[PDB]
C-alpha cells in the first residue's frame, strides 16, 4: 500500500505529524505502532510514552500521592476525623489510571477510525527499503510480514526506552514501565537515579506504601536533579527527606539478589546493603532504534543509538526524517509535538520552521513540584559577562498553619544583568508547574526582569514573588559569583 | 515632629511609601494608624485591611474550606477513612488564622523599630492644614490631640470600609470584618452581594458549616461576578451550585428581624423569606474620607466620594497625594502598592512613573478560582472593530477520576483580531490565581495570541491550554457576536 507518509510510532510527535500531514495538507498518512492500548506486554501503545506509561499516569498517581500531605495539613485548618482509619489503596489508584489510560487509547483508536487518509497499521515498523517500511508481527526481524507500505516520506518516531544497568542481578528490577503495573504497593522501595522519574516515583510511593514501608532514593552524583536550579535541587533533597523518603546520595547499586522469602537484597558499590520489595531502575532513557533496521537505508546513528537529525528533523537520507525521544535532544511531549509540527510543515507545508529547544518550559511532579524555563545560573554565568541572580526563599504562611514548615518555596530570576534580560526562572513549591508557563511565554518575548518587577502582582498567590524583586540577591561576574 | 512626608493609614499602599521613601531616598516618614493589630474595635491596623481582615486571613480561610473539597476527590484516587468522623474546626480555624495575622501585625512593629525616620504614631489621622496632620485619640474631631506632625508632602492612604445598606435590622448583619471573627461557624449563613468577598465567603462557610448547614448566597441581579468574563460568570455559579450553595439571583433582602432563639428572619424585595444564623453583607466597600476632615484644607472628592487624583496620585492640593482604595478606583492591594511605589519613585526618586490600571491581574478565591487579566470580550468589543474569542473549556481528567465532574476548567483569550494582540485572558479552576500572574507579564509586552500559540506547553497543567489555542471559537465584528468573520 502506498502512503505520502508513514510514520513508525503512533505517540506524541508521531500522532501530531501524522494528523497534520493528513489534515491539514491532505496527505495519506500511514501510522505504525506495536499495541493499540497501555500496559504489558509492551507497555507504550496507540498514544506514546506519555499518555501509556508517562505524563499522563504519572501526574495522576502524584495527584494521588498529594492527598498524603493533604489529609495531614487539613488539621492545622481545623479538620479531624479518625487518623487510624486512613488507608491509601494503590489497587483503587492503579485501577482509575488504567481506565483513563485506556480511555485515551479507545479515542486515538476513534481518531484513526473517523480520520479519512490517516490509517493505522499494528505492529513493528522497520526500514526495508528508503521508501519502504515493514510492519511485522514482532520485533525480530524474521516475524511474519503483515503489512508492506510504499512511502514517498518516512518519519522515526519510535520515542525512548528505560536503559538497564548491565549489572548482576539486573532481571529483578523494574523500570517505571512496570512501577505502572505493579499490583501491590511496595512496602519498601528503591528507586535508582536522580532524575524527574526517580523523584516523581519516589513520592507515589512514599505515599501509597503500606504501614512501616519506607522510600529509599539513591543517586551516584552528590545532589539529586542535575540540570535543575542548584538551590531548588537542595531543598527538594531536604522536602523529600522531611516527608520520609531516605536520599542516599554518592551511592548506586553493584548488584541484587533474592533473600529467601523473594524481597530483593541489594548491595551499593559502597557495600552498604538495603533489603526492598521493589528496585525501580530511572537511570535513563535511550532512543528507540534497535528495532528499526535503519542498517536497511544507512540512517546516521550517534553512538549513543539515536538517530541524528538537522534542525528540521532530516535525516542524512532524503525522504526520512526523526523527532522526538529517538532524536534525543529534548525528552518532552510538547517537544516532540513541536518537532512534529514543525516538520510536516516545511516538507508538506514549505512553510520552513524548526523546533527552538531554549526556553523550553518544563515541571517536575515532585511533591512539592518544580517549574522551570532557561538557564540555571551556572551555566548562564559561563555564557554571560555579567549574570544577576534574583531569590525569594520563605515558607508560605499556609505552611506555617499547616504544619509543613519544611515547604520552603523557592523563586529564582536569572538575568543578563547588561541588560536585564531573563535569561532562567527556576521555582520549588505548589503551583509551580502552573505557574511557570506563561513565563515560557515571557522568555519567548525577551521579557527583562523591569517587565517583571513593574507587573502588578496577583495577591495572595505564590507566583506574584516574581513580580516583586527589584533588587539583585547576588552575581556572577566572568563566570565568578559576588556577593 | 517636622517630616518629608506624613502617610495616614498603615496599609497596602501607605506602608509600601513609608518604607519605600525612608530606605531607598533616606527621607522621614510619620504613618499614621488607629489599632497596633487585627480585629475589634476597628479591624483594619497596622498592615492595613488586606494583612488584618483581607486578602491575607480570606486565602487562609479558603484554604482551609478546599479540604472539604480534598477529602471528598481523595477517595477517587484510593484514599479511604471514616467519612462518618469528618469534623470541620471553625474555632481552630480562626485562632490559626489570628496567630498568623498576629504575626504579621508584629512583623511591621519590627519593620517601624529597626528603620531610620520611619516611625508609627497610633491614633486618628485628619488634616488640619496643608503642611499639618494631627493625630487625635479617636475619630471624633473634637478628642485630644496626641500630636501634630508638620509635613512637606501627605499621602492619604485610608482605604476602604464595608458599606451596609440602611434597612430595617441592617444591625443584626455583619461585614466581613466581623465575619473573621464570628466565635462558632453558621449552620445557616445568607452573603448578600454578587461580588469576590460575598462568592468567596459563601465558600468559607459552605466548607466549615455544622450538620444541616446551608449556605445561601443572594444577588440583586441575575448573574454575580459583574465585571468578569460572562461564561467564568455562569460556570462559578454552577460549580457553586453543585458544591451545595443556593444561589438567589434578582433577590435583595428589604429587612432583618430577631427570632426569639437570636436567629435572623430575613425578608426580601421579593417578599421570599429565609431564616439564616448570619446574614453577612458583602455589597460595596466605599472609601474611608469622613474622618480626614478633608473639606478643612479642601481636598476634592469623586461623584462616588473617593479623592480625586490624577495619573500621579496628586490631588488638587500642592504636597497631598493619595492612593489605594481610597481613590475608590481598583481595590486591590498590588494596584495599591503599586501606586504608593510609583508616587514615592516620582516625589522623592525625581523618578516620575504612573501605576497602569490596564491588565492587571487579579483573582477571585471561589471553588474553584477565577483568575483574569485585562479585557472582558464585551468590553473590548466596543473599542476594537475586530475581536477573537479563544476558548478551551473541559473537565480537567483528574476531576474526573475525583468525582467532581463539574470543575469544568475555562481559559479564555481575547484577541484584538486585527493584529493578534491580546486585550485579555480568564481562566477559571484549580491553580488560576497562579496561573494568570505571568500572563499579567505577557500582557505589558503586548503578547499575540502566536506568542502563546508558539510557546511550548508544560505538560501535563491547565495552564497549557493557553499554548494550545490556534483558531478563535467566534468573533465580534464592530460589535457584533458571530461564529465566522465575514
Ligand atoms: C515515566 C515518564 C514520565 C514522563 N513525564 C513527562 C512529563 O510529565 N511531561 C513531558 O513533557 N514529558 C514527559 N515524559 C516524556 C515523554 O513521555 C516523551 O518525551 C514523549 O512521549 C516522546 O514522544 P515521541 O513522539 O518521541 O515518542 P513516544 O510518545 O514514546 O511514542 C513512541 C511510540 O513508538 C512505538 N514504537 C516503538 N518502536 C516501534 C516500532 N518499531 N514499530 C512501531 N511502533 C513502535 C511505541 O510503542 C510508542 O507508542 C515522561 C516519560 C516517562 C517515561
Ligand atoms: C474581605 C476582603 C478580601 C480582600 N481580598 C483581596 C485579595 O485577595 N487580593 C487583593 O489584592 N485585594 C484584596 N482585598 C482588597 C485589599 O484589602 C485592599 O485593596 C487594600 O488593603 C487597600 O490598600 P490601601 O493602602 O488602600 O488601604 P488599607 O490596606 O485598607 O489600609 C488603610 C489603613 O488606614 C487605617 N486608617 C483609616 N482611617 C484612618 C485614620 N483617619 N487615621 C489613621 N489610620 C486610618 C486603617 O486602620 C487601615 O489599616 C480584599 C478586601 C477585603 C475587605
Ligand atoms: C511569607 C514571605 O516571606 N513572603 C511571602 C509574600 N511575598 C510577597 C511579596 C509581594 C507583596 C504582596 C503583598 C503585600 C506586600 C508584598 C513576600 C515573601
Ligand atoms: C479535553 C481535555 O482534557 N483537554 C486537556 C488537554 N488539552 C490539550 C493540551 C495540550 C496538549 C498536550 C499534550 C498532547 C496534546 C495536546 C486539550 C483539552
Ligand atoms: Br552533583
Ligand atoms: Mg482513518
Ligand atoms: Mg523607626
Amino acid at each position: 500500500k502506498a502512503f505520502d507518509l508513514v510514520v513508525i510510532g503512533a505517540g506524541s510527535g508521531g500522532l501530531e505529524a501524522g494528523w497534520n500531514a493528513a489534515t491539514l495538507y491532505g496527505k495519506r498518512v500511514a501510522v505504525v505502532d506495536v499495541q493499540t492500548s497501555h500496559g504489558p506486554p509492551f507497555y507504550a501503545a496507540l498514544g506514546g510514552t506519555c499518555v501509556n506509561v508517562g505524563c499522563v499516569p504519572k501526574k495522576l498517581m502524584v495527584t494521588g500521592a498529594q492527598y498524603m500531605d493533604h489529609l495531614r495539613e487539613s488539621a492545622g485548618f481545623g479538620w479531624e476525623f479518625d487518623g487510624s482509619s486512613v488507608k491509601a489503596n494503590w489497587k483503587k489508584l492503579i485501577a482509575a489510571k488504567n481506565e483513563a489510560v485506556l480511555d485515551i487509547n479507545k479515542s486515538y483508536e476513534g481518531m484513526f477510525n473517523d480520520t479519512e487518509g490517516l490509517d493505522f497499521f499494528l505492529g513493528w515498523g522497520s526500514l526495508e527499503s528508503k521508501n519502504v517500511v515493514v510492519v511485522r508481527e514482532t520485533a525480530d526481524p524474521k516475524s511474519a510480514v503483515k503489512e508492506r507500505l510504499q512511502a514517498d516520506h518516512i518519519l522515526l518516531a519510535t520515542g525512548s526506552w528505560p536503559q538497564m544497568p548491565a549489572i548482576p542481578g539486573i532481571e529483578h528490577c523494574i523500570s517505571s514501565n512496570e512501577a505502572f503495573y505493579l499490583p501491590e504497593p511496595p512496602r519498601r522501595v528503591l528507586t535508582v537515579g536522580g532524575g524527574f522519574i526517580s523523584v516523581e516515583f519516589a513520592g507515589i510511593f512514599n505515599a501509597y506504601k503500606p504501614p512501616g514501608g519506607k522510600v529509599t532514593l539513591c543517586y551516584r552524583n552528590n545532589l539529586i536533579l542535575r540540570g535543575f536550579d542548584e538551590t531548588i535541587r537542595e531543598e527538594v533533597t531536604k522536602q523529600l527527606t522531611a516527608n520520609g523518603i531516605e536520599i542516599m546520595t554518592n551511592e548506586n547499586p553493584a548488584k541484587v539478589s533474592l533473600n529467601t522469602d523473594g524481597s530483593k537484597h541489594v548491595t551499593f558499590e559502597s557495600g552498604k546493603t538495603l533489603d526492598v520489595d521493589v528496585v525501580m531502575m530511572a537511570i535513563g532513557r535511550i532512543p528507540r532504534t534497535n528495532d528499526l533496521q535503519l542498517g536497511n537505508v544507512g540512517v546516521k546513528l550517534t553512538p549513543k543509538g539515536g538517530v541524528q537529525v538537522d534542525e528540521f528533523s532530516r535525516t542524512n537520507v532524503p525522504n526520512i526524517y526523526a523527532i522526538g525521544d529517538i532524536t534525543d535532544r529534548l525528552m518532552l511531549t510538547p517537544v516532540a509535538i513541536n518537532e512534529g509540527a514543525a516538520l510536516v510543515d516545511t516538507v508538506f507545508g514549505n512553510k520552513p520552521r524548526k523546533t527552538d529547544h531554549t526556553r523550553v518550559a518544563s515541571a517536575v511532579f515532585s511533591i512539592p513540584p518544580i517549574g522551570t524555563c532557561g538557564l540555571i545560573e551556572e551555566v548562564a554565568a559561563k555564557e554571560f559577562e555579567k549574570v544577576a541572580v534574583y531569590m525569594s526563599s520563605f515558607t508560605p504562611l499556609m505552611h506555617n498553619i499547616s504544619g509543613s514548615k519544611y515547604k520552603k518555596f523557592v523563586a529564582k530570576i536569572v538575568t543578563n544583568h547588561s541588560d536585564g534580560t531573563v535569561l532562567g526562572v527556576h521555582l520549588l513549591g505548589d503551583g509551580a508547574p502552573e505557574i511557570i508557563q506563561a513565563v515560557g511565554v515571557c522568555l519567548r518575548l525577551n521579557a527583562k526582569i523591569s517587565d517583571f518587577y513593574n507587573t502588578i502582582g496577583v495577591h495572595p498567590t505564590s507566583a506574584e514573588e516574581l513580580c516583586s524583586m527589584r533588587t539583585p540577591s547576588y552575581y556572577y561576574v566572568k563566570g565568578e559569583k559576588m556577593e
